[PDB]
Formats: C-alpha cells, sequence, structure tokens
C-alpha cells in the first residue's frame, strides 16, 4: 500500500489522474517525481518550469551544478538529483522534442529509466510544450515501464481523452 489516492488503474503496473504532477508531489511527496527534462537541464516551462517555481529555483540551482560538471544528458537518458521540498529524489529524464527533429523512438529509451525505480509519480513525456502525441506517449509507457508508475497529466480534456481511447 502507497500514499497515491484518487488515480485510475490501466494496467498491472500504470495509473493515472487529472492532476497536476506540482500540487500531486506537494501533497504525496513521492520517493521520486519524474521531470519532463532538456538535455541542458533549463528548467524554464511546462513540468520542469512548474516543478522548478515550486522548489524557489534551488532545482535550477542544482541542475546548473549538474551540467558544470557532467556536460548535457543524451535525448533518451535521465539523471537522478534531489526532489527538494517535492520529493526525496528528482528523475530528470529527457524524452525526444519532436519540434528538434528528434527521434520519436527515444520516447520508448526515455521511459526505459523509470525501470529502475520500483515507484515513480511522472508526467506523460514529450506531451505539452514538448509536442508529441500524448495518446503515444501513454502507449509507450504501458509497453515499456514495468515498475509501478502514476501519471499525473494536467489536462482534463486530454484525460478523459486518453482514458476514453486506452487499449
Ligand atoms: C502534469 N503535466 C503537465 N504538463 C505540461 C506539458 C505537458 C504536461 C501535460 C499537459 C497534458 C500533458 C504539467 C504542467 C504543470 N504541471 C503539470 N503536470
Amino acid at each position: 500500500v502507497n500514499s497515491f489516492s484518487g488515480y485510475l488503474k490501466l494496467t498491472d503496473n500504470v495509473y493515472i489522474k487529472n492532476a497536476d504532477i506540482v500540487e500531486e508531489a506537494k501533497k504525496v511527496k513521492p520517493t521520486v517525481v519524474v521531470n519532463a527534462a532538456n538535455v541542458y537541464l533549463k528548467h524554464g516551462g511546462g513540468v520542469a518550469g512548474a516543478l522548478n517555481k515550486a522548489t524557489n529555483n534551488a532545482m535550477q540551482v542544482e541542475s546548473d551544478d549538474y551540467i558544470a560538471t557532467n556536460g548535457p544528458l543524451k535525448v533518451g537518458g535521465s539523471c537522478v538529483l534531489s526532489g527538494h521540498n517535492l520529493a526525496k529524489h528528482c528523475l530528470h529524464v529527457v524524452g525526444p522534442n519532436v519540434n528538434k527533429g528528434e527521434d520519436i523512438q527515444l520516447l520508448k529509451s526515455a521511459y526505459e529509466n523509470f525501470n529502475q525505480h520500483e515507484v515513480l509519480l511522472a508526467p506523460l513525456l514529450s506531451a505539452g510544450i514538448f509536442g508529441a502525441d500524448p495518446i503515444h506517449s501513454l502507449r509507450v509507457c504501458v509497453d515499456t515501464v514495468r515498475t509501478n508508475v502514476y501519471l499525473a497529466v494536467f489536462d482534463k480534456n486530454l484525460y478523459d481523452k486518453l482514458v476514453s481511447s486506452f487499449l
């Protein structure tokens, strides 16, 4: 038994809810929150801008030190950093950006990083501000992640479409 509430169960391991990943993290304080990162960990908008704002910019300060030491992530890659006031850890995952000409098959590579963590609260990768078809992103998630993932989709219209179209 865990602390996540109000989720619809899609599969043995994938759960979904119409929620802001930020308010959900503040309420639950999960072990892992996933950020929809870019390779530079520049948290300017969307999930990353909203998560970073909720940390009072401490996520950006930590991220700039990470990049100064390690250089950029790979598209499809990830790193584990602090979850600050939101979670124990933040898993920064880089889904492809189709607005940059970046392989949609890197989205499966992005969701494979979730399998190193038994449970995660996560957003739909490569959606919203980043561009991909969220219905596709949910299918890849279900067919790739084997650990327990709680998806917070911040669009009720899109949430209802994802649920009503889910195979
Ligand atoms: C969850 N998803 C978030 N987005 C923003 C862009 C893409 C993603 C969803 C919007 C439908 C998919 C946000 C943003 C702030 N909080 C969020 N929580």
